């Protein structure tokens, strides 16, 4: 925990140049075109472009840490906006060509950007989050649940049962919930296309997920700036800022990145509107 192994920390960054970088996208096009069941896993490095560090990059929270130096935030949780690849996931869930999410992100701005949390899994828990220890309802607050590490929040329950609330935030010690690790695992080993952006893949079970997927021969594409823990095993590695790749493959598949309405929650997936229809590939 003071000693807990925070892995391979400030790793130089790569930049495919802008040609192979354009023809990587392609690909991925190509790739979501093909897939029956894709599912995105997503990490620290699609909120750094809001304001928000990570952790094992350059400037990194660990990274610092390890060079005594301090992580800096351009913001607060509650005043992050969802980023350009936090609103193209919203869209393409919504045209159903994502089957399902995969944070480890603790940040709420998935939740925040209006995806639906029945297709989402917070594998590291969501700041905002409370719940409750008697009847397990959850509570996605306006405001950061001020604890971590499951503690009570000194908030009760108020279902029609007074319950102790206690924050969803993991320590280094704690398993993952059960539920979301169920439906990761699910999601992952029926997927035929894993796309794995801004996370380095060193945390287990969380960056292991991915690699579920090629089980039964299925696809892996890392779109990442430094190498990460299962480089050898994708099918397609992209590194390039996640905006910059989901722009482009969003272009690609003549999608729009819609607007942000500000924290709004959604529970339930609506049903999938239309989308363009697909290439001839081959
Ligand atoms: N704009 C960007 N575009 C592309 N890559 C980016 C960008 N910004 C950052 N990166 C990359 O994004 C990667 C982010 O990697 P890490 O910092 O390990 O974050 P995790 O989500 O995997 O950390 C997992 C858990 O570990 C913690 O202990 C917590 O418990 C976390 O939940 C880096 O390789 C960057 O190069
Ligand atoms: O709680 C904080 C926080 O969330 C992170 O939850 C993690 C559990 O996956 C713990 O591994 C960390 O210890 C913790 O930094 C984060 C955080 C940092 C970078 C991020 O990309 C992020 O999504 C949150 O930063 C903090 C900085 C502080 O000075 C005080 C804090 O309480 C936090
Ligand atoms: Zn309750």
């Amino acid at each position: 925990p003071f000693t807990a192994d925070k892995g391979k920390c400030g790793l130089p960054e790569i930049f495919d140049p802008p040609e192979e970088l354009e023809r990587k996208v392609w690909e991925l096009a190509r790739l979501v075109w093909q897939s029956s069941s894709v599912v995105f896993h997503t990490g620290a490095g699609i909120s750094t472009a809001s304001g928000i560090p990570d952790f094992r990059g350059p400037h990194g929270v660990w990274t610092m840490e390890e060079r005594g130096l301090a992580p800096k935030f351009d913001t607060t949780f509650e005043s992050a906006r969802p980023t350009q690849t936090h609103m193209a996931l919203v869209q393409l869930e919504r045209v159903g060509l994502l089957r399902f999410l995969v944070s480890q992100n603790v940040d709420g701005l998935h939740v925040r950007s209006g995806f639906p949390r029945d297709k989402l899994a917070e594998l590291h828990g969501n700041m905002f989050v409370e719940e409750c220890a008697k009847c397990k309802t959850q509570y996605v607050r306006d405001t950061v649940v001020g604890t971590m590490g499951l503690k009570a929040t000194g908030r009760l329950c108020t279902v029609a049962c007074r319950g102790e609330l206690r924050d969803t935030i993991l320590d280094w010690e704690d398993s993952l919930p059960d539920r979301d690790l169920a439906l990761a695992d699910e999601a992952s080993r029926n997927a035929d296309l894993s796309i794995t952006l801004g996370t380095s893949l060193q945390i287990r079970p969380s960056g292991n997920l991915p690699l579920a997927t090629k089980r039964r021969g299925g696809r892996l594409v890392i779109v990442n700036l430094q190498p990460t823990k299962h480089d050898r095993h994708a099918d397609l590695r992209i590194h390039g800022y996640v905006d910059e790749v989901m722009t482009r493959l969003m272009k690609h598949l003549g999608l729009e990145i819609p607007a942000w309405d500000g924290p709004r929650v959604l529970e339930r997936a609506l049903p999938p509107l239309p989308r363009p229809p697909t290439p001839k590939l081959e």
